[PDB]
């Protein structure tokens, strides 16, 4: 019953709120999602002023619920199948050689608008490192998904690495540690190993003033 939901457009909202070594900020996103396509289109703005982190390293934080299954691997796609009740998508994310984020979110449907409500909390950060000084480029991410079963939380399990491109031409690696558990208690779809590929280009409005990410995504699994 849930993939149902996924048909069509889906409006997409977003409201995270973050504490970073002690630097608290506030994002919210609006956007549409069209899972026939794996197509994501949403703009964020800091709402508490200057971003504290860079933009990119907030990506993967700010729906894979949107991605587009192969027919012939529908009954792998967990994300749909807790909707509309959702899912809780917890992630550590450490940053080689500087802090890491632990973040918790739930996705679930508000009528028929698809919300990600996320609180993140940032530890152990270098003052001057790539992340709290602002050394990322403004830059495009791209990687696989790799997803398993966990019977155990009837849900699933993902691990994941982001290469961030530094301004100086190295790069900054962010390793992702991903588990979600459904809200509701019905059942859902237990999937066989497998990936998502996705692709995440940013860009910015160049009439917005305040700080700001618009954000253009494919998401499509694969692997199977």
């Amino acid at each position: 019953k849930g993939e149902e939901l996924f048909t069509g457009v889906v409006p997409i909202l977003v409201e995270l709120d973050g504490d970073v070594n002690g630097h608290k900020f506030s994002v919210s996103g609006e956007g549409e999602g069209d899972a026939t396509y794996g197509k994501l289109t949403l703009k964020f703005i800091c709402t508490t002023g200057k971003l504290p982190v860079p933009w990119p390293t907030l990506v993967t934080t700010l729906v894979q619920c949107f991605a587009r299954y192969p027919d012939h691997m529908k009954q792998h796609d967990f994300f749909k199948s807790a909707m509309p009740e959702g899912y809780v998508q917890e992630r550590t994310i450490f940053f080689k050689d500087d802090g890491n984020y632990k973040t918790r979110a739930e996705v679930k449907f508000e009528g028929d608008t698809l919300v990600n409500r996320i609180e993140l909390k940032g530890i152990d950060f270098k003052e001057d490192g790539n992340i709290l000084g602002h050394k990322l480029e403004y830059n495009a991410i791209s990687d696989n998904v790799y997803i398993t079963a966990d019977k155990q939380k009837n849900g699933i399990k993902a691990n994941f690495k982001i290469r961030h491109n530094i301004e100086d031409g190295s790069v900054q690696l962010a390793d992702h540690y991903q588990q979600n558990t459904p809200i509701g208690d019905g059942p859902v779809l237990l999937p066989d190993n497998h990936y998502l590929s996705t692709q995440s280009a940013l860009s910015k409005d160049p009439n917005e003033k305040r700080d700001h990410m618009v954000l253009l995504e494919f998401v499509t699994a694969a692997g199977i």
